[PDB]
């Protein structure tokens, strides 16, 4: 049909053609022919996967063992497993082999916070600097199935320290700089890391960070870190080490030669550990494979973002998130082209510093937030013009949904109406692309993230039911009906836990925790999560976890912590707490609270106090009453004789319209 | 045709095989007649080159080749096969079979009531052998490390095996009937790491404390860290020790299942085996030559095709389960049935009513069994349907004439093959039995030697081989084998000593044997400066009016425990100038 | 045609090779003439990639493939060789040989005492080999470990080296003469788990004390686990330290003549070897495995001539960088068999060394001319007594060997029909870097004469750091690129590498050493700088 009477996101929306320019920047022949060869590769990824990624994994690859076996496993018991019996080294991939045929080529375009301070690393500085962190790694005894935790800002050390680690055939446990010290603690302690690489200060938005201070903080609790490297970003001598445990990166690095033998390693050893919030108050470790992972790195950054070897690669994210290990360093270096690091903001020293830096070094790929895009419409729309931004063809958009008319604005003004636009959906466990438009050859509809990925059999569910939606024209839970390389393979020593979340609810499919729909031409639509999963400006929060940060306060007897929308952040935290025995003083307590438990980009919103909290006869929380009120819609809550305490609800209501403003 | 030394030989017809085993056969036999039989045989003496190296890739997967396809010497104890090359062995034994058909049954568990069977699939069993190994691995157990299992007849052990094996470290499985003395022995020689074992089996309808004599054995095996406790039974009476003792339930929960399995050389240990007035030596088995002796015998003594089912009614406490419960089927894909409890429970007809249960086409029982019950269960063999079966194996001890015909008409009905199957611990796989379909029998005569295994008489006084037939001797072999053990646990002189020494260019089984004009063997029991000496003789020649140690001039000496030189001319004038012991 | 810098070159006349060298040689040479052998060292220079990596090929087994033959520059300090690839020391200096033909000889050991010499075929070595890796494998040796040895010059020396190879670990041997502050040093720096040493040693007739200075120093050596202690003298008084010190014999005897060896990667480090530098205390120079096991191959082979039927003497000492590279690598790399010497050139008198070279119809001969001062000095008269027409090829090593002494060396020795190679080389290039091709370059007495494949040699202005063009100069020594066998760090001390070899000229590799080039091309060796 031509009308829809299920997905109106998708009525009256114009298809946009890839335009003409993208093309005629092209530095070849594009990797896809037309949308039907696209189509033809699809439905082979899905029908045939030994023949389909087979020699995709042979051509983007190298591999120190063949393996014997494409697939095996599926998604029903966990055992989901690519590439058998091959062995491989992702640091080779990524750094070694590019290194060997061209070391001069740069490889890490590093911005600084302060443009002053940046600097480019060639392949040939980048195997040096990684083969020297790994060889200081070694002679501390970290070993294939070791864990090393990475405490650090958006630079060169990350990804140094990220890529040595994985030389040695350890997996790296990457933890957001923005996390406070009870979050390393946590992380550390799951993963029984046996070293830790950090630095003694941090630089961001010109403003001088304490990162070494809260690692020393939450290292009181870790007894498993043997030996810490800590790199001088700022020099400053009033920054303690701790004798026998802190060593500095330039001293002990340079024991150590420019070459060190990276260490092979199995297709399903485990390269990385990200640790992800969910539904559950506790963070998991998300773990993924080696070969799995790195192609569909490759194969999602060479197809939908349309890489060349002449390209360059601005992905303004963090490697604190999946966004930043995927695409701001695997999927570029194992492609073998520059990526750009950027350690500070868009903000600093002014709204123009994204374009400053694409200008600069003539950036080809563009790939970042809504949220940030959000902001620049804001107040950075003057900043544009001052800047020559026709080198860019690509321009991504990842980590939540992108509305039509921010599509609009980044095309404009941006683009110039000349790029094409990627909305990528994926997610951390996912480890790349899921549904994206791949860059010219497939059209748009701003708002959607158009078709499946090579591999990813997408599919919806029937909420009620839990029976697979045929035809279009739908909607219902999003879930993928056959595992694809680079999904995540456990969560660390807690398996069970990964079965439960992704495996068990819909039994023989993989689920997303989002709902979509999709229309009649195929095209998927997001709608967002499902299981109550909050994305505060691009960041993953489980408010179970706030909700546990606030209780610690001894002040507080219940917390209940919900989502809503947020005109700059996408979602907002509201948070609502009831005292046992202040003002606005205890509510900027609760605010630090959460500041200092999880981290600062945690805190809540508003924060709401009750008298107490709607709960059922059985004593528990109803959080439904919470969502609903918090989004102006009292009404709808419905027959509310079932809690055990109905006349709470009135105050709930009274409560949010009293002191959201204030 | 008539014998003046084989005395079992004389008047003893040929059987050959029945018609009905060809009608049972799956596909065209792996060997046509005895005249190719003795084509292959001859090329596996004179070239085992050009015959095992083919073998060994068609019947095993290699992760990385091999360069030489034996090496090594008898009288060096330097025994070597496809030297460089790499492999793991479960990955050969569940991980292949898996990809090509997930759902196909691998291991046919009767518990010791069958109200607990249940049937393993290959894909079900490498989830289950990843998970335990993924324990195993965040422990810290790796190549080179050793092992411990206490465990009954069942999955568990099974599995057990393999995720020990999956990460090259070398399982030593201890029957779950040993004391708890016995334990502690084999424990600490063999330094394990960790244990593997339950809280209580179930034997005949009766509770066997499992966990508890192990941690009667543990309070003296330091090297133990950790050990891994399967709910059994799960009476929860059964004490677990803080910081060491785990559940196999809980911590399998925690990891995947699919973990990489971890290549080893062929040369690898993969097991320790210990034996049972001798202290418990550890036998140790290489990974490649073991398995591929495994899967040879399997398939061309036993006549194993894909479509076949295989009941070893053994317990891998021993060597008989090991390699023709585990290794033997496992490796050629086929199910194998792992029988938890005794031939008399729930009643003396257990044995056939799991044949007909699972449609069992070849049985591997020990005379023993056969014994007890023609004593007391006779008369329930014929209640059930026993006609999928055409291979009937007896195992671990001599098959009297009378008991071979009883098993071949009450259990075969005169329509099954019967194996003999003769060999040793220290053999890893069978040495001498009749090829099912293939070689004839003689009631009693395991008949001819197998693949690689050339064996001999010799005189037991000059070391001397026999030449021709209607001859008795000492049974040796001629030159060593793929699936041969390479050496006892961190006391290979004692090995040297045992196998190799006695007599020099030879393997000694320590069992006599007869050759008769057809060249079948009869096995007839177990048996200084190049002169042998009876310790017993000595003994007796001291008592009318003795051990032996190892030497680095004489090889070997006898110490025996102005009358001292008295004894020592009693000794020589009883038994021989050359038989006075070193020392009284 | 005279010269003005190099005075050394004026008037001396070419030396070509005798006649009855050739007679005396196997095989057809491996390089024709002079001629050939620069069209090889061009390719060597221009082309390393197309030079080495057939050569790796053809004299190394290897157990995974390379993909990259060169790799790094001096200046970065990061040389590699062989990226990718894997293999194992003692599988090509020993098994491979074993299974070909295991009743070769490998081990031909001359006791101090001749009553007490011996000869190990390759079979017999690799039994050992195996047994002693067995030993230290069940100890948790691994690869990644280091392993100390303290051992005289004989069998079990070579054995300890090649069985810590067998599980991938690298041997940091220690000349038996060392104190125990030198053991202690060495030891420690390295970070031993475990070492191997002897009860007593033999030299000259005397018995030496190695055991107890072992014990005087393992009192300061946290690291080492476990010592296993070898029979030589088997006095009963000497002292084992319980739980610690085992035997030898005891322990082998408990496990089997086969091991399978551990693959390591080409850059992995095959040994460290304390070297007394210009400042301070002993530097761990470290060798790679590839790069090193192909340099000592390659010049075994070719500046020595040595054919599978040939027989190498090199009468050094495994506590020095000669014995390592040319008494045990190169000549069992190759599959010949290579004397051992426990003893002196003086016990039972001072014609041991002939006496040895007779005994065992020994091809080739390889000495310092330390040695050759005293025979000159004590026995001349005694080298008439044996028969000495075996040899073709005299080796001389370790420092400058004047005019004078190369021609005693050339008559009495050579009988004046020998090659002589006055080989130049350091430890931390692990295998020669200047020498006379055995019959392939003429000879002047005092000079080195030309490069060997992929050295390219060069002389430095040492006042203005710049690279002196023609010939008829003088100057520091310095290579303008990496060869396969160089060093490539200094234990845990990398920056002490580059400030002593890199660093003083960047982009070429300092040797410490001052020489002379004339209008021939022959270098002459003027000494330490
Ligand atoms: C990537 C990343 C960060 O991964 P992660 O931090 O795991 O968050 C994953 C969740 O982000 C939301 N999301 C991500 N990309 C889009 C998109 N293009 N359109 C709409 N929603 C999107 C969904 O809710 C995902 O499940
Ligand atoms: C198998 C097994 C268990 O191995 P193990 O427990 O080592 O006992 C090995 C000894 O068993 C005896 N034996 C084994 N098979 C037969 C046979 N077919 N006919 C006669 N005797 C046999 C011999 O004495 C063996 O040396
Ligand atoms: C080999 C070795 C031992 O290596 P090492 O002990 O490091 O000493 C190395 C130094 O010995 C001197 N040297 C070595 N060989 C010669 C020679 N043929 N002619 C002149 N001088 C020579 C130089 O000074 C070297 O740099
Ligand atoms: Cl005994
Ligand atoms: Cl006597």
């Amino acid at each position: 049909e031509q009308t829809h009477n299920v997905v109106h996101e998708a009525n009256g929306v114009k298809l946009r053609e890839t335009p003409k320019e993208f093309f005629e920047r092209q530095p070849n022949k594009g990797h896809i022919h037309d949308v039907n060869q696209y189509k033809q590769m699809y439905e082979q990824s899905i029908k045939d996967p030994q023949g389909f990624f087979g020699p995709l994994a042979k051509e983007l690859l190298s591999w120190d063992h063949d393996f014997h076996t494409v697939k095996s496993g599926t998604l029903k018991n966990g055992d989901a497993a690519w590439f058998l019996g091959g062995e491989l080294n992702a640091s080779y991939n990524c750094v070694d082999r590019h290194a060997f045929a061209n070391p001069d080529k740069p490889a890490l375009i590093c911005e600084a916070d302060d443009e002053k301070d940046s600097h480019i690393l060639t392949y040939g500085d980048l195997l040096r600097e990684v083969s020297k962190v790994a060889g200081v790694l070694q002679s501390w005894g970290i070993k294939k199935g070791d864990t090393v935790a990475v405490y650090l800002p958006m630079n060169a050390q990350a990804i140094i320290a990220m890529l040595a680690i994985a030389r040695l055939g350890a997996a790296h446990s990457v933890i957001f700089a923005g996390f406070s010290a009870g979050s390393i603690k946590d992380r550390v302690n799951d993963a029984s890391c046996k070293a830790l690489i950090t630095c003694d200060e941090g630089k961001r938005g010109g403003r001088t960070t304490n990162i070494k201070k809260l690692c020393d903080e939450a290292l009181v609790d870790c007894p498993t870190v043997e030996k810490v490297l800590v790199y001088k970003r700022t020099n400053n001598p009033e920054i303690h080490l701790t004798e026998g445990r802190d060593y500095y990166w330039d001293v002990e690095t340079a024991k150590f030669p420019g070459y060190l033998p990276p260490v092979s390693v199995n297709s399903e050893d485990p390269l990385f550990l990200l640790y992800t919030s969910g539904s559950t108050g506790t963070p998991k470790g998300v773990v993924h494979s080696t070969a799995g992972y790195l192609l569909g790195a490759a194969l999602s950054t060479k197809y939908i973002f349309d890489i060349h070897p002449e390209d360059i690669l601005f992905t303004a994210g963090d490697v604190g998130w999946i966004t930043g290990h995927t695409y701001a360093l695997y999927g570029p270096l194992l492609l073998g082209v520059p990526t750009i690091i950027f350690e500070g903001t868009p903000a600093y020293p002014d709204y123009g510093r994204f374009w400053q830096i694409v200008e600069k070094h003539k950036a080809t790929h563009f790939y970042v937030a809504p949220t940030a895009l959000r902001l620049l419409r804001k107040a950075g729309e003057q900043e544009i013009a001052k800047y020559d931004l026709s080198s860019l063809r690509t321009l991504g958009s990842v980590g939540e949904p992108i509305s039509p008319d921010i599509w609009e604005w980044y095309n404009e003004f941006v683009g110039k109406n000349q790029c094409h636009i990627s909305d990528t959906y994926w997610q951390t466990e996912s480890g790349s692309h899921l549904i994206a438009p791949l860059a010219g050859v497939v059209p748009n509809k701003p708002g959607s993230a158009s078709y499946p990925f090579f591999g990813i059999d997408a599919a919806l569910i029937d909420p009620v039911t839990g029976v697979e939606i045929e035809g279009n024209d739908a909607e219902g839970v999003l879930a993928i009906k056959d595992h694809w390389p680079s999904m995540a393979r456990t969560v660390y020593k807690n398996h069970t836990k990964y079965m439960d979340t992704y495996m068990n609810p819909y039994p023989g499919y993989y689920f997303t925790g989002d709902g979509a729909a999709r229309d009649h031409d195929g095209y998927y639509w997001i709608r967002g999560r499902v299981d109550d999963v909050v994305n505060v400006s691009g960041h993953r929060l489980s408010t179970a976890e706030i909700e546990a940060a606030l209780i610690e306060d001894k002040k507080v007897s219940e917390a209940a912590v919900v989502g809503i929308h947020d005109d700059i952040t996408g979602q907002a935290v509201i948070a609502y707490v009831a005292l046992k025995e202040d003002s606005e003083g205890l509510r900027k307590e609760l605010v630090l609270q959460v500041r200092k438990t999880i981290g600062p980009f945690a805190a809540p919103k508003s924060v709401i106090i009750v008298q107490d909290l709607p709960k059922t006869r059985s004593g528990k929380i109803m959080r439904r009453i919470l969502r609903k009120v918090s989004s102006n819609e009292a009404d709808q809550l419905g027959d509310i004789s079932t809690l055990s305490n109905p006349q709470s609800v009135e105050g709930i209501i009274s409560a949010f319209g009293a002191q959201f403003g204030k």
